[PDB]
């Protein structure tokens, strides 16, 4: 998913 932090941040 996209959040910034949660997945592997980056906005991932």
């Amino acid at each position: 998913d996209k959040n910034g932090d949660g997945e592997v941040s980056f906005e991932e």
